[PDB]
């Protein structure tokens, strides 16, 4: 249970940002939105909702070996990669994700969900 | 049948450089060696036997890229690349070489042996 006090915020549906607002959150939902405890000082921010990237690959990055790892390394290496890819994507304000493509995604989803490691939201397509 | 008139002769056995020789080859042997039919003329030049490399790996040559050329090539692209480089060996005077490693020299002696491609003649070790 925390309160929160931003000086604006910025409704989604309509596309325009309004004024400060106190958000009220109890069981990990919204529940009050009063206009005009646990409290969080967020009163020269700006209020948005977690924002979704519909399109990643957190199982890996581009690098100039990349061509050569794959017979070389195991998934497990690239799974100890996917927690700092995960954590440093969650940190920049992205709380979901649409992972298209990577055999090592659906675990990474099983860990951040049981709590193991930090995350974003993962919805995974597994193997393309 | 060709003789051969060079200025100089260099006596492996012996270590040193004597005067001027004529050597006669029939059938592909040394026949004869006067001391002081086709004729090649070398006087102005040094004659000396062929050379043998005792350790060598015509099948192949290191590159930025051999480390990841294993999984993605055949060895009959290689062998490609080992007709360039037997020939490139075979012109720098060294008639005879000993392979010590690969699986695609067995096969380039054939090929030499029996004509289709210039190169030194190869004992090869196959597979180390």
């Amino acid at each position: 249970p925390v309160a929160l006090h931003c000086g604006k915020l910025f409704d989604a549906r309509s596309g325009r940002v309004l004024g400060p607002h106190t958000v009220v959150v109890r069981d990990g939902r919204i529940d009050q939105l009063i206009s005009g405890l646990a409290a969080v000082d967020l009163r020269n921010r700006t209020c948005l909702p977690g924002w979704t990237d519909l399109h990643v690959h957190l199982g890996g990055e581009s690098s100039p070996q990349s061509y050569s790892e794959g017979f070389r390394l195991d998934p497990i290496d690239f799974a100890y990669r996917s927690v700092g890819y995960a954590e440093r994507t969650l940190l920049a304000g992205f709380t979901s994700v649409r992972d298209l493509g990577g055999e090592v995604s659906p675990h990474l989803r099983d860990a951040v969900n049981q709590g193991l490691v930090k995350g974003p939201r993962i919805f995974a397509a597994g193997k393309s």
